[PDB]
């Protein structure tokens, strides 16, 4: 709860907790929980917001996301996930949201525990809130979120700037009429299609036959408004603009920055970036553009111009007349030019390449499927029913190669991560790269050139230490690795458990494109409670119970 | 020569030539030979027009580009060819030179000849200009004119629109500092890269030094100029403008076409446009542009911004001033609204699909080495030491697979070919394909989409048919095959020869794609004269005994 967050000082929050609170060492005790329930349900012949009806649907609560959650900083946020799909397992990985100390409650299924079992499993999720901002949570069972289980988090707390409305979530994604198994074993062998359209919060105009509509969003007149803008997609990484009118970033995923305002914005897959936009131009219509670059390395749709409507309020009604003009191609690369609020430092002289902090990506096309990714030379395939949290439980060290496990014993130290593109490939693509349990710092990347470019860039500490930057970088939980080349990446082992960390296009990851960070194994065993140690085996027994009845093959990693 | 042909009147030739001429029934009889010899020579460590130094090159008389060849329509050009190479054959094909029943003299290595052989190899080609306008000349032999062997023609003839000057000829090409051979070996595993630089008119400025020189042309103030740009690469396809200035083409390869301006034009590797051009502008100077469209998927170049200056007789020296606005993204596809003068009709309401008029392009990425390319089950393959003409010469009538044969018999008739462009295949690129002997129709393709959208479209008569056009559709030698979809043309059988229809990047070729046209091959034997059967055996004589001397490996198609 806020006693001094106000339209005119949103930095404060509560008695000895702001902005500028660190808010990795502080949280609030509030004593309240925010209770959920995730009830999913396999709809066929489902007919979408766009006209078009598709073959199947997993559905939350039988609409197009789950709940919209929305806790106050200090919070606890507990769910109780109900499978009610046919043949799927289920399990919810919270996106942004550290689980410091939670790693149970991840939904990393194969890695953190078994998933739900379909035909009525259950099971509660419970964290506490320690980070504010923007985030959401989906299936991590293969692709399923691509089918429809997934929605957003709203964590309300202070934020950089000062804003009289908050517009609340508006999650973007790529929207595809084949379900997303189809869509694997479609990208097992061949590229991934252009998305079938972009929902913008839920909505969309088919630009084939005009059914279904627009997103509508009314700025009050002369006020200015936090919108909270995300990319759900599988696969499309977007460009977004509102025609004559700038967007000031506060944050970028759940950690704020300082106020930069900008013409368009890049957001890749799982990142989020919430804005201020003052509405201070003529009352009237002006389009919110949905636009791609980086010459569709990195996605794009079918519908030429995904678009929504910011309306005034006041201002006639019907569309927009004024088309814009194409924003800046931002080349399926994210602007490193933001600055955290709260600082952080590390060192960017001393750096050496070993194989111990090095992971080496690359697409293996000289097997079967056609297309398998590879990291650090394995294709990460889980056990769904046998988690690498059995194995902790059950004091198993022999990890499978296939579990993909980078193990990191030090405690609360920084670790930096150079993760290499197939500089070596037959061709390289934009990555998403994302992690579990941890927001990095982008220490650095190699040059910024057209994704298309071809051009491939190996590390160099002559030309690129003069490159890396320590000094307060881009934290977040998600970025870009670029094509052909090379991620300088740094996280603190602030928190025990088996984090993922993963490309995070539905297709790749599911493709073989992850790794598994066992931070701190022997602190994570004791740190684990009865009541999770306990409900992990029940989930696990009942899925392993479940498994073998089950109709269908795991075709993918898992993931 | 001319004897009415003036700055005012343009359409008019000499007595009983002119515009409206069907140039492809009818010829001036000049009784005048326009004679040159090319002299090909290996230069080692050689400073190219950007200030770097290229491993090797393979040179026409020492310079950057051979003879530009120069005739009057009615001419005839007769070109020995002095091969002083070390180790390589060579064969100098004319391009959009139909070879009206001179096709040993096509320069088809495999096909219409041997190589001839290197270290003071000679033979002298000789063909009739039965077509102006401009074209052009390079090797056949693999990759080899990516080197050097490489040049121009104008066939000087009447126009279709009235113009003072004849700026004369403007190449454009993608330039890599690596060798031909080298560029082969690698894209048969690896994405081909972006060129290194473009060069207009054979120069550019090293985008990393700004060492070199910008191609300049003057325009007289006031005066309609005609300007004859070509693509020569081996790769990269251009879109091409100029800054505050509309082009009108009055032709496009050998074809004039009705005069029709544009803002800008895309040149596929193969394709010649000649436009008119009036400075009416204010006296200054203009970036004349290559950019690139269709998301890379044809083309691109790590000089970003590959220009030629053109300067306004009377204004001031320096660097044009106004950097302009980027053409449309015209998505790697000529443009099909362009109309021949001298028109042809044939029927489109009627069309069946069948093995025997369909080609169907495909990757294969299941062999070694990763990239091969196949058209209808077959990438090519022919034998340096055995061409088709042997084979008609010898009466040895059962061609092996891997030449990829085409008899077509019908004499004097329309042949109408569907080429798919791997609608099944795990992704799809635009080709520049291209017909050796003949002009094509272009009666259609799939409908245009981004090139890198990833759909697919099989023809449909249902739907197709409509799409058609009979009636004076674009006649040229070189057109795109569309991403994922198909084309339709069509040419007359009025040249019995064997002729390659293949796609024009150097790799593609290199890698398969191809057929053999062996057109009215009963009527192709009477027609071989005994010196040029004489003259074939010769060089093939010489060719088969070099060939186990040689000491690299033929890698590739051959073409
Ligand atoms: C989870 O959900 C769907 C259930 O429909 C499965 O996807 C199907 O897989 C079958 C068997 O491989 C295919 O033949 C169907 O085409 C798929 N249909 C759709 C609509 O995707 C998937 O197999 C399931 N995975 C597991 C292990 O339960
Ligand atoms: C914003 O989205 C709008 C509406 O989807 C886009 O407007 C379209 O513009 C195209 C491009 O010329 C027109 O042919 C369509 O008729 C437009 N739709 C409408 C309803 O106006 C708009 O172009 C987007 N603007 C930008 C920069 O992408
Ligand atoms: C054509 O000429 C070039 C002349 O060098 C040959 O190219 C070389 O090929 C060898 C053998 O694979 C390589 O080691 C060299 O690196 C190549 N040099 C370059 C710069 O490309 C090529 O083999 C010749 N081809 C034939 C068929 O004789
Ligand atoms: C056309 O060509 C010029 C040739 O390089 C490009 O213009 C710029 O090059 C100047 C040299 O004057 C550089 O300062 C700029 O960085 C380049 N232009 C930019 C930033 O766009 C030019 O852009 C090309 N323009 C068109 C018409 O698309
Ligand atoms: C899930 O929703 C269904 C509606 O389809 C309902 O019948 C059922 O009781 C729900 N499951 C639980 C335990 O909430
Ligand atoms: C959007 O909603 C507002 C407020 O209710 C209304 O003014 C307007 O009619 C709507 N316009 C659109 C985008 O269709
Ligand atoms: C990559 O595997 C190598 C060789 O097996 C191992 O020595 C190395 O430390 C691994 N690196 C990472 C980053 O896990
Ligand atoms: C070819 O050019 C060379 C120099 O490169 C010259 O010596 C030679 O005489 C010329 N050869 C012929 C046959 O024209
Ligand atoms: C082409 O370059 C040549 C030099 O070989 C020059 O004489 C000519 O005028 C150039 N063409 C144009 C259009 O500038
Ligand atoms: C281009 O040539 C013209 C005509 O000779 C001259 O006026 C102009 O200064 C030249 N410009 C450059 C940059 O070389
Ligand atoms: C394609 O191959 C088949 C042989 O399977 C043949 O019947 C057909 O004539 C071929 N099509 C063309 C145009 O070559
Ligand atoms: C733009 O994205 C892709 C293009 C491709 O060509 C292949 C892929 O996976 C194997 C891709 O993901
Ligand atoms: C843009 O052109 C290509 C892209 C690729 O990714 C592979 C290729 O194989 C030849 C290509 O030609
Ligand atoms: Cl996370
Ligand atoms: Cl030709
Ligand atoms: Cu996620
Ligand atoms: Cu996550
Ligand atoms: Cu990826
Ligand atoms: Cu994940
Ligand atoms: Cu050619
Ligand atoms: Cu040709
Ligand atoms: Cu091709
Ligand atoms: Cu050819």
């Amino acid at each position: 709860e806020p006693t001094c967050n106000t339209p005119s000082n949103r930095a404060c929050w509560s008695d000895g907790f702001d902005i500028n609170t660190d808010y990795e060492v502080s949280t609030p005790d509030t004593g309240v929980t925010q209770s959920y329930v995730f009830n999913l349900t396999e709809v066929d012949n489902w007919m979408g917001p766009d006209g078009v009806v598709k073959e199947k649907v997993m559905l939350i609560n039988g609409n197009i996301m789950g709940p919209n959650i929305v806790a106050n900083w200090g919070d606890t946020v507990e769910v109780t996930v109900i499978n009610n799909l046919v043949t799927n397992g289920t399990s919810i990985h919270w996106h942004g949201i550290h689980q410091k100390d939670t790693n149970l409650h991840d939904g990393a299924n194969g890695v953190t525990e078994c998933p739900i079992p379909p035909k009525g499993g259950q099971r509660t999720y419970r964290w506490r809130a320690r980070q504010y901002g923007t985030s959401w949570y989906h299936s991590h069972f293969s692709a399923q979120y691509g089918n429809g289980v997934v929605g957003t988090i709203q964590i309300n707390g202070p934020a950089s700037l000062p804003y009289d409305i908050d517009l609340g979530v508006f999650p973007i994604t790529d929207y595809y009429y084949r379900a997303a198994d189809d869509l694997v074993h479609f990208t097992q062998n061949n590229a991934p299609p252009f998305s079938d359209n972009v929902l913008i919060n839920g909505t969309a105009v088919n630009p084939n036959t005009g059914e279904g509509q627009y997103a509508n969003v009314t700025l009050t007149p002369g006020k200015r408004h936090r919108l909270r803008i995300l990319n759900t997609s599988t696969e499309n990484h977007f460009q977004v603009s509102l025609v004559n009118h700038t967007m000031t970033v506060i944050a970028a995923d759940m950690v704020p920055v300082n106020a930069m305002t900008v013409d368009s914005l890049f957001l890749a897959v799982g990142q989020r970036y919430d804005v201020v936009i003052d509405a201070s131009r003529a009352p009237d219509n002006y389009w919110f553009n949905v636009t791609f670059g980086g010459q569709a390395a990195c996605g794009g749709s079918l519908n030429p111009h995904p678009a929504a409507i910011f309306h005034y309020a006041g201002a006639p009604g019907g569309l927009p007349t004024d088309e814009g003009t194409p924003p800046v191609d931002h080349q399926c690369l994210d602007t490193l030019d933001v600055r955290p609020v709260v600082p952080r430092s590390v060192p960017v002289n001393s750096f050496v390449k070993r194989p111990d902090n090095t992971l080496p990506v690359a697409l293996d096309l000289t097997g079967t499927p056609l297309f398998v990714w590879k990291v650090n030379g394995s294709d990460i395939n889980v056990d769904w029913g046998k988690p690498i949290i059995d194995y902790i439980l059950t004091g198993n060290t022999s990890y499978p190669v296939s579990d993909n496990i980078v193990q990191v014993d030090a405690v609360d130290q920084w670790t930096y991560w150079l993760i290499e593109n197939d500089p070596e490939g037959p061709f390289s693509l934009p990555h998403p790269m994302h992690l579990h349990g941890h927001d990095f710092l982008v220490l650095g990347r190699s040059p910024d050139v057209p994704a298309a470019s071809q051009q491939r860039f190996v590390f160099d500490p002559a030309v690129d230490l003069a490159r890396l930057n320590g000094d307060n970088p881009p934290r977040r939980d998600t970025t870009m690795l670029p094509a052909g080349g090379w991620l300088l990446l740094a996280f603190r082992t602030d928190n025990p458990g088996a984090w993922l960390f993963h490309c995070h296009i539905a297709w790749h990851v599911s493709g073989g494109l992850s790794v598994d960070f066992l931070e701190r194994p022997a602190d994570l065993r004791q740190r684990i409670s009865q009541e999770d140690e306990d409900d992990f085996n029940r989930v696990c027994d009942e899925w392993r119970a479940y498994w073998p009845t089950n109709p269908y093959p795991k075709i993918d990693s898992g993931l």
